[PDB]
């Protein structure tokens, strides 16, 4: 009798003994009627000792079709001769691919067990035990006393089943798998557990070795582990390791002493958001670099900092979206006391602090991902109860591990996470990416996916509570672009991206075409809706300038700083939350496409002084929202003339607070001089507090704008 997969004779593969390895293809497999023999790439231990070349045809590596979809292959004189290990290493594990010829068609990486008597690994029966605490956190890694922590790792598939054993390997048993380390199941409460003793303060590293006769096994971190080695990057990770991901605890932290007390965002109705890539925002890359520019960005006047994300991502050089790990932040940028440094550091410097959140996906390397995969489909095992096995939503496939929003696995994890974050980083608040993603449907485009979807306004609004129970005043904004269902939530309290990128690059340009600035306001809730001219995810506008302006606004510098300086004049003056992207204040011209869409991108500090005329521009309209925030109140009524047809004669505006005050501005968007006549009334020009007669006729030159208020100071 054969199972689907791998079959072993003997059941229990001997280090010593010779092995029969037969392959049964599933149906629908994609070996499932391969009518040729297969061959065996395959290796011992966590790093596949004595793997072949892929594609190495020698006759000891062919499988022999024996039937119908069974393959078969012997290992022998035994195990250890066939990889040449020496006698004197366990060998505990076996790695096993089957391929075609070509070295195209494949299986994905599988392990079983293997006994070695000779060196001491006899497998036993894995004990039931109750879990020895209760609550709602339970799962992670609990720090008993300097010498013992608790782990414990949630296990319950889709199908209501679980594995047959899980070992911990770490620093402690140099990566060995013993049965002094096999964790115990609670099948009440669906975890696994073990207190490991006798450590020495300081650094314990581990990993899992998870193990069912169905699945067989797989090495995987901790999913709450707040520190992680990653393999590729970090030159100690340990040799013993698996890729990816090594957890690490220490028993005695160095723990971060947070300053005086608590902060408060200011102008939280409607902040000015600066998004900033920790990668590119500095030569060093990093929080260190950062921290040295916080005087800058407090200058600049802005309300918060959106970090995009901080948490774990595959490697040390990308934009964030690319998540392993959600309780472990991206020790590239640094440690997690630097984090908390950070943040410190905004805070007394007047500055909020929002992360940028992926939940959408996350990647190969999630022990969520690891736990429950198909070795036939390389993707998540449809007995994972976290994540879809193939992404509903088939218009955006950003990775293969799609979380299910309807789980409540998936539910409880995200709102445990946001809790973490805010409980440990003291954060401000966060902008949740692509939680148009959050949705079961089966899609194929953009308008079915777009369509409403009752069930993810559902759990966006359960994200959105979540968040409030914990900090009752954090900023939770989501990157949706779903107009129906944007309207439910804005009524909950919860800002959306407004991506306004289009208008204000043709505009930037020159050209009228779709240059219409008005979805910045929204006249419902115009604080609901966060405004960005630029984000990460858009092009330049003094980037399309040089590529496509119109006549001067492709070389002139000087003409191009007056045209980005009326869009910016067009922006802060508007109600509601706005954000800018690094660097927009100083005219930012590298296309996003420049070394690639998601490369590394030049870092251009000189264009704070060459470019000053725009800091100074930016500087003031922002630090207008601070010191006459009474005019920028969403009571305020706001008027402005900014479509297609509001063009040859100027785009204006005129901000009415219930109190007086009062802003007027005008701008020649054009490449002549216009002929305007200023409103009736007794204006200063703020920017400039010299008075203006109203009434009075001027020439607006090319490119210009002029702002007006009827208060002097
Ligand atoms: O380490 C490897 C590698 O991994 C990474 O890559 C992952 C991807 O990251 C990035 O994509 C991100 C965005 O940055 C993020 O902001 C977010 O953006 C999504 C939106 O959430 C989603 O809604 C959708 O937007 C659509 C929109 O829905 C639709 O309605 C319309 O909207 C317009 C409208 O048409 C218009 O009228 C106007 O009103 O404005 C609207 C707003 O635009 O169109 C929108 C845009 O199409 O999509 C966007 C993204 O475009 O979420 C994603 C993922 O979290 C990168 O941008 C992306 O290139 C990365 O994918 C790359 O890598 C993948 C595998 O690794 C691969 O599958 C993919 O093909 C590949 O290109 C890291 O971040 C890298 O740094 C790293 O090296
Ligand atoms: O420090 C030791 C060592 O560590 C790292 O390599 C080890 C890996 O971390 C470990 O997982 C294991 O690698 C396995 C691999 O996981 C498994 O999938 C298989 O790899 C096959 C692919 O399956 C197969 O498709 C083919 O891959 C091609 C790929 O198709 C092609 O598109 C292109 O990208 O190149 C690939 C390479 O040929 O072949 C590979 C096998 O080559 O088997 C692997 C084991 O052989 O063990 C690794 C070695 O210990 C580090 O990455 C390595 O630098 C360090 O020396
Ligand atoms: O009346 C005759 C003429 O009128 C119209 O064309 C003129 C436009 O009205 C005018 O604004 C100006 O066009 C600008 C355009 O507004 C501006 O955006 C820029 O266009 C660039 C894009 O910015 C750039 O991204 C790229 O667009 C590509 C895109 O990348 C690609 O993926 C795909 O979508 O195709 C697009 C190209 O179709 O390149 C364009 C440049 O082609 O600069 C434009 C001017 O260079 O000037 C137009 C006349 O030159 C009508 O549109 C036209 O049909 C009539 O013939
Ligand atoms: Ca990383
Ligand atoms: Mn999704």
């Amino acid at each position: 009798v054969l199972h689907d997969g791998f079959n072993f004779d003997p059941a229990i593969p001997k280090a010593d003994e010779p092995l029969t390895i037969t392959f049964k293809a599933p149906e629908g497999s994609n070996f499932y009627g391969y009518a040729d023999d297969l061959y065996l790439h395959s290796g011992t231990g966590a790093n596949w000792t004595g793997a072949p070349t892929w594609g190495d045809n020698q006759n000891k590596y062919r499988l022999k079709k024996t039937k119908d979809n069974v393959w078969s292959i012997t290992l022998s004189s035994s195990i250890r001769h066939f990889y040449s290990v020496a006698p004197s290493t366990p060998l505990q594990t076996i790695n096993l691919i089957v391929r075609d010829a070509e070295g195209s068609q494949q299986t994905y990486d599988y392990a079983t067990l293997v006994e070695d008597s000779q060196n001491g690994f006899i497998w036993e029966e894995p004990q039931k035990a109750p879990l020895p605490i209760s609550g709602e956190e339970k799962e992670g890694i609990h720090i008993h006393s300097a010498t013992s922590i608790m782990l414990v790792l949630y296990d319950k598939d889709s199908q209501g089943g679980h594995k047959d054993c899980v070992f911990v390997t770490g620093n402690f048993n140099n990566w060995k798998l013993d049965s002094r380390y096999m964790m115990k199941y609670d099948e009440t409460n669906h975890c696994w557990w073990i207190t490991l003793e006798e450590l020495t303060a300081g650094e314990t590293q581990f990993q899992y070795f998870v193990y069912s006769a169905s699945d067989g096994g797989t090495y995987l971190c901790d999913p709450y582990c707040e520190q992680a080695l990653e393999k590729g990057v970090d030159t100690n990770f340990p040799t013993g390791a698996q890729a990816p991901y090594v957890s690490v605890v220490s028993t005695n932290p160095q723990p971060y002493q947070w300053s005086a007390g608590e902060f408060e965002m200011k102008n939280k109705e409607n902040p000015v958001i600066y998004e900033l890539l920790l990668r590119d925002f500095t030569s060093s890359g990093n929080l260190a670099g950062a921290m040295e520019k916080l005087p800058y960005l407090k200058e600049l006047g802005i309300d918060a900092i959106e970090l995009m994300p901080v948490q774990e991502f595959a490697g040390n050089d990308s934009w964030g979206y690319n998540t392993g790990l959600y309780f472990a932040l991206d020790a590239s940028y640094g440690t997690q006391n630097e984090y908390k440094a950070f943040i410190d550091a905004c805070h007394q410097n007047g500055i909020a602090v929002i992360f940028d959140v992926v939940y959408n996906h996350t990647n190969n390397d999630n022990p969520f991902a690891r736990m429950y995969w198909d070795t036939f489909n390389n993707r998540p095992s449809t007995k994972n109860p976290w994540l879809n096995a193939v992404t509903p939503h088939q218009k955006y496939v950003f990775s293969p591990d799609d979380f299910n929003h309807t789980s409540e696995q998936t539910k409880a994890f995200v709102k445990r996470n946001l809790k973490y974050l805010l409980d440990t980083y003291h954060i401000d608040g966060f902008r949740f990416d692509f939680t148009k993603g959050f949705t079961q449907k089966q899609t194929t485009g953009d308008d079915d996916l777009a369509a409403t979807d009752p069930a993810r306004v559902s759990v966006l609004k359960e994200y959105y509570e979540a968040v409030k129970a914990v900090k009752e005043d954090a900023m939770v904004t989501m990157q949706h672009f779903c107009a129906n269902e944007e309207t439910t939530l804005a009524t909950e309290g919860i800002h959306f991206w407004r991506n306004m990128n289009h208008s204000y690059c043709q505009s930037a340009m020159g050209w009228k075409d779709n240059s219409d600035f008005s979805g910045l306001y929204d006249t419902t809730r115009p604080n609901q809706f966060v405004g960005y001219m630029e984000s990460h995810d858009e092009e330049r506008c003094a980037y399309k300038q040089i590529e496509y302006g119109n006549g001067a606004l492709k070389t002139n510098l000087s003409e191009r700083l007056k045209q980005l300086s009326s869009n910016a004049a067009f922006f802060f003056t508007v109600p509601g939350p706005k954000m800018l992207w690094q660097f927009g204040e100083m005219g930012y011209d590298i296309s996003i496409d420049e070394n690639g869409r998601t490369g590394k991108k030049p870092v251009l500090w000189e264009y704070q002084t060459e470019r000053k005329s725009l800091v100074d521009i930016y500087t003031k309209l922002i630090t207008l929202r601070t010191t006459h925030s009474d005019l920028f109140n969403a009571s305020s009524q706001f008027t402005w003339k900014v479509s297609y047809n509001d063009w040859d004669n100027g785009r204006t505006l005129t901000l009415k607070a219930v109190n007086g005050k009062q802003l007027h501005v005008y701008a020649n968007f054009t490449n002549a001089s216009i002929d305007y006549t200023i409103p009736e009334g007794t204006w200063y020009l703020y920017l400039e507090g010299n008075p203006v007669e109203g009434e009075k006729k001027i020439s607006v030159p090319a490119h210009e704008f002029r702002l007006y208020t009827n208060f002097a100071e």
